[PDB]
């Protein structure tokens, strides 16, 4: 109940929203059926329109008006955005040339430039080209501003997710907005885009910009608008809060659109009826520019011209049904559309069985459109399982398609044309960047980077102290011309040990078999001195940043941290040069596995239990193939190399390390790879402990993987070699899950050439998602500026096309 009547006269647009039953006069109050009675008269008018005409200039004011063309308008703050250009010769701010905003240019009693975040729902990255002919106010922001060419959405690309991600730095498994649609188990509560549930505060995890600026004595306008407040009215609201006095003056502002989203629904990314709605928006820009420039403040504010997602062409027709996989179809409830979401209709039912859920839509038809995961499973990039509302069966759904459970939910529910919600690499679902004002660059186009990155950016601007979250604060620098956060490298927490040779063959029993000159006895020494490193390892061995036990190991051809506590290499670095020749393992030593004298029995493995362990072989890191000569091919086979492979697993690894790393070395001129084991068996992104490992190898301490990573590693200028390159990096990463079988690639009956590579770029990482679960820090030693190594850290290869 709110006790309605009350008033909202001088309170229109409060920032402080009042407690009930008091009547509310906030931009929310519309949402929550709480405005009091008279705030459409006082605080919605409409009278006159939007726009000062020539015969309005100088009026006697008249405060029924929607906005002022009056003498005092511009001391009262309310002038039509428009009053300048009509009523005193001034130019729009779209027909000035741009003037690069060397220092801010703020009225007195600004005490830091504002921030405005103009936030469009469905905004498509190809827009900014493909639209530009009629976007001209967003298109002088971009090309004066800093733009990228795009801005990567977290997954699922829907709005909800994204908005709250901006606002946070988050993935949605740590914000708890995991989708537009939700059911949390341990409150028993739903969560819909209609509805009350969704303003109850115990959805919303994390620190949002508003709260983290209001902390910390920094003033911010309300970010959400009800629908029914028209876009003009917006602008004029944050205009009119930019006149308050410097005590009450918000610095933080947002604007919000629901366009173009909501018309690329219906009528597709690129329908006919789309050139309006971005007409429209950019009209609304125009307002904003216009009205910055009549208060002075177009070369004070910082503008961030953001997208939550992009659109792609989906029809009614290319909708995949569950009822055409599963006999118990009405067992289960699915989260519906351009992602799936599966759990038990009832927890009372324990005949409900995941597994064969999984197995009954695995593959199970030529052309099949979605692809079911365990969440444990998904491609780590995604970032999408650690949330208790994310529920453990997940479809991946091919862009341009839908799954729903039963035809009847698609024509009892073609109406729609375009969608979102895909796998976050999609060219499709790409967004929008520009960023204006003193504290961005000046015509500068910077690469593509992610969303979960702008909030420490939205701080930097703001001098604020980010609360904790998964940008990597420093990685967008390069977009500031001042403000820059300075960060410095972790410390090392351990210290490696250094090992010479310390026992003697017999003392192994491990039941490891292998069938194995003073010029080339010095020449060995060296080797295992660490002479050839500085060929191996090009950037500084990678730091450990959590307390452990490990060897530093030298070889001719590799050089590996070896942990005592999982009784294998955290980390095996190499370098194959442009010229390197791959050779096979020869008969005599297909089964060979050494003991390696400079470790102890005792924190080895052993070959045992891979025998009695029917289900678990082995491989190696540092692959036999790309040994540098026949003699050193012998420390490949060392059993600190080794690692615990799945037989299906060992298919993908021979196959990357067989052809693919030679393949990379051709086409890069050169590559440093670093790969290893990652355990993740609590599914939350970052390292194990030792108490958290799930499974071993049988009758052993042998820890198994979840994940295998590499990171490889060349010059940006290929024309000079990846060992000898004086400039930028260029990087690719990847993080195979472990796996028993190859369920998840249709084709793997196939030639390893004909699905392997598919399945690696599915499995694309940063070099920082590699960082999280393992606690190493990559690239220590280069001689690039630290903000650039962190710009590389965060660089994904996606394999999309232009
Ligand atoms: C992306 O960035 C984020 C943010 O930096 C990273 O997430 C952080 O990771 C930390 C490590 O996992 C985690 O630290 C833990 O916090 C516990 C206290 O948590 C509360 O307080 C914080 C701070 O205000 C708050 O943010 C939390 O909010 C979560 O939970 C609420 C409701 O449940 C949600 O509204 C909200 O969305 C958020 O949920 C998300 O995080 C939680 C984990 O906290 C997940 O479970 C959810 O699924 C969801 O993703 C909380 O309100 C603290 O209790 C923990 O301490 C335990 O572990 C330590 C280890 O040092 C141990 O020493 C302690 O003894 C303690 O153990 C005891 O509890 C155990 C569990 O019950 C039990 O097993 C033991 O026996 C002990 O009794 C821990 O320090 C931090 O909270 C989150 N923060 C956020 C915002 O998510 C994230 O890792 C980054 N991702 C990547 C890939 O890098
Ligand atoms: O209009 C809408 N839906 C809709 C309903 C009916 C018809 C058509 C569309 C609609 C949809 C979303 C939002 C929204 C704004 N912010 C704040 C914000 C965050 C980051 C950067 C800018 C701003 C959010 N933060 C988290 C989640 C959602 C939102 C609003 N909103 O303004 O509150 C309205
Ligand atoms: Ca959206
Ligand atoms: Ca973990
Ligand atoms: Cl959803
Ligand atoms: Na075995
Ligand atoms: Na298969
Ligand atoms: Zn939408």
């Amino acid at each position: 109940w709110t006790a309605t009547s009350g008033s909202c006269k001088g309170r229109c647009f409060e920032l402080q929203e009042v407690g009930p039953p008091d009547c509310r006069c906030d931009n929310l109050c519309k949402s929550y059926s709480s405005c009091c009675h008279d705030f459409d008269e006082l605080c919605l008018k409409t009278a006159r329109g939007w726009e000062c005409t020539k015969d309005r200039c100088g009026e006697v004011r008249n405060e029924e008006n929607a906005c002022h063309c009056s003498e005092d308008c511009l001391s009262r703050g309310d002038c039509c955005t428009n009053y300048q250009v009509v009523c005193k010769g001034e130019s729009h701010w779209v027909d000035d040339d741009c003037e690069e905003i060397k220092v801010p240019e703020c009225p007195a009693g600004f005490v830091r430039p504002p921030l405005i975040i103009f936030s469009v729902d469905g905004f498509r990255a190809s827009y900014m080209k493909k639209g530009s002919k009629v976007m001209p106010n967003i298109e002088k922001l971009r090309s004066c501003g800093t733009h990228a060419p795009y801005m990567r959405p977290v997954y699922p690309t829907k709005t909800f997710p994204n908005l709250y991600t901006l606002a946070t730095g988050l993935y949605p498994e740590s914000h708890g907005i995991v989708g537009n649609s939700m059911y949390d188990p341990v409150f028993d509560a739903s969560f819909h885009l209609r509805g009350r549930e969704k303003f109850n505060h115990r959805w919303w995890g994390g620190q949002p910009l508003w709260i983290t600026a209001t902390k910390q004595g920094v003033r911010a306008g309300t970010f959400f608008w009800s629908v029914s407040i028209p876009h003009e009215r917006r602008i004029l609201t944050i205009l009119q809060w930019l006149s308050l006095p410097d005590n009450e003056r918000p610095s933080v502002y947002a604007f919000y659109s629901e366009q173009p989203d909501f018309s690329g629904h219906k009528y597709g990314p690129f329908g006919p009826e789309m050139t309006n709605p971005l007409r429209e928006i950019d009209k609304t820009v125009g307002q904003l520019m216009d009205g910055l420039k009549q208060l002075r403040l177009h070369r004070c504010v910082n503008v961030i011209f953001v997208g939550d997602h992009g659109m792609e062409d989906v029809t009614c027709d290319r909708t995949e049904f569950l009822s055409n996989y599963l006999t118990n179809v009405d067992d289960i409830t699915l989260v519906p559309g351009t992602l799936g979401r599966i759990r038990a209709k009832s927890i009372n039912n324990s005949k409900y069985d995941p597994k064969t859920i999984i197995a009954a839509l695995t593959c199970k038809k030529p052309d099949q459109h979605f692809k079911p995961y365990m969440k444990q499973h998904l491609p780590k990039r995604l970032h999408y399982a650690n949330n208790r509302r994310i529920e453990d069966i997940h479809l991946l759904v091919d862009r341009r398609w839908h799954v729903a459970r039963k035809p009847l939910d698609v024509y009892k529910k073609c109406f729609f044309q375009g969608d979102h919600g895909f796998d976050n690499k999609v060219n499709s679902m790409q967004t929008v960047f520009v960023g204006y004002g003193p504290t961005f660059k000046y015509r500068t186009k910077v690469p593509p980077f992610e969303n979960i990155e702008l909030y420490n950016v939205m701080c930097d601007l703001l001098g604020l102290k980010p609360a904790p979250n998964n940008g990597t604060h420093g990685s967008l620098n390069h977009l500031l011309r001042t403000n820059t956060f300075r960060p410095t490298m972790p410390d090392e927490v351990s210290r490696p040990n250094y090992p010479g040779i310390m026992y003697l063959q017999s003392e192994f029993d491990l039941g490891c078999t292998c069938d194995d000159n003073k010029l080339e006895e010095l020449n060995k020494r060296l080797h295992t001195k660490g002479s050839t490193k500085e060929r191996h390892l090009l950037y500084g061995r990678p730091a450990v940043l959590y307390r452990t036990s490990y060897d530093i190991l030298y070889h001719t051809d590799f050089e590996s941290g070896y942990s005592e506590i999982f009784l294998m290499p955290l980390w095996t670095s190499y370098t194959i040069s442009k010229q390197a020749e791959v050779s096979s393992i020869p008969e005599h030593l297909t089964n060979c596995v050494r003991p390696d004298v400079r470790v102890s029995p005792g924190f080895s493995q052993n070959c045992l239990a891979y025998k009695n362990d029917k289900q678990m072989s082995y491989g190696f890191l540092f692959p036999p193939y790309l040994s540098s000569s026949p003699e050193a091919k012998y420390d490949a086979f060392l059993v600190t190399n080794m690692v615990p492979m799945y037989p299906a697993f060992k298919r993908v690894w021979a196959y990357f390390q067989r052809v693919l790393v030679k393949k990379y070395a051709s086409e890069r001129n050169g590559v440093n790879v670093i790969s290893g084991p990652i355990f993740d068996y609590n599914y939350d992104g970052l390292r194990d402990t030792e108490d958290e490992i799930k499974q071993y190898v049988e009758g052993s301490s042998i820890p198994v993987p979840t994940h295998y990573y590499s990171i490889i590693t060349s010059c940006l200028d290929f024309t000079q070699p990846a060992d000898k390159c004086d400039g930028p990096l260029s990087v690719s990463s990847f993080i195979l899950p472990h796996r028993p079988d190859n369920d998840e690639s249709c084709n793997s009956s196939e030639d390893e050439s004909k699905w392997v590579e598919e399945l690696m770029k599915m499995h694309t990482a940063r070099v920082r998602d590699i960082e999280h679960l393992t606690g190493l820090d990559f690239y220590r030693k280069t001689s690039r500026s630290y903000s650039e190594i962190l710009t590389l850290k965060t660089y994904l290869h996606t394999y999309e096309s232009e």
